[PDB]
């Protein structure tokens, strides 16, 4: 497994994670392996150690996405401090979502994630 | 559930998860929701970000508390400069030992978790007695 992905949207990413005090969290569309649009969905938790997607944002995101013949090829977050490795809600989540779960923190760290045995997805940045 | 501790127990753990370089972890040994003694066990992965019990140290501490007529009520660890929330590793344990984990760090800060019918990550409310 890999997870390809642009090296601008990353960044961007990256960008405001480096600015945030709660957990950031995302869609990455795309089609396959490959990250062609990136969708910042609000964290309705405003928290810094966990998150949850506002659900009308989730669905009008996921709505758009289909409108443009994209699917999800993962789902993105932050953590504050910590590594970028699922915890045990993350664990959770990808159960709920068995697509690719990129995790990134504020120091530029960032791994991925794709389901009971979980592997690590190597990240191709183009 | 609800995780029932002496304070003098609590700061104990605290206070030695403040001066350790790597994660502690343990039992809580006692009765129905009730911790009655805390059993320090090796951590033999030696790691400041995981742990895993010496087994050798482990067995002994189970008979032991046998002989006390103590049962496991719950197993502790710490996390060093993270949240005192289960990691990934931590809900792999919680599935085995489905008791109580109360997690720790060096802040002070405390939680206690468990999984829930639904077997899913649930927190505990810690009472300090
Ligand atoms: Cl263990
Ligand atoms: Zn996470
Ligand atoms: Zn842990």
């Amino acid at each position: 497994s890999t997870l390809i992905i642009p090296q601008h949207y990353l960044r961007a990413i990256l960008k405001v994670v480096s600015s945030s005090s709660v957990e950031v969290c995302g869609f990455l569309f795309g089609k396959e392996n490959r990250v062609l649009k990136v969708r910042f969905i609000r964290n309705r938790l405003n928290s810094p150690v966990e998150f949850e997607m506002d659900p009308e944002e989730m669905l009008k995101a996921l709505e758009e996405a289909e409108q443009e013949n994209l699917e999800v090829v993962g789902i993105f977050h932050s953590h504050i401090a910590c590594p970028p490795i699922p915890s045990g809600k993350d664990l959770e989540g990808m159960k709920r979502w068995p697509v690719i779960w990129l995790i990134v923190n504020e120091k530029g760290e960032y791994k991925a994630w794709i389901l009971n045995k979980i592997s690590e997805v190597k990240i191709v940045v183009e």
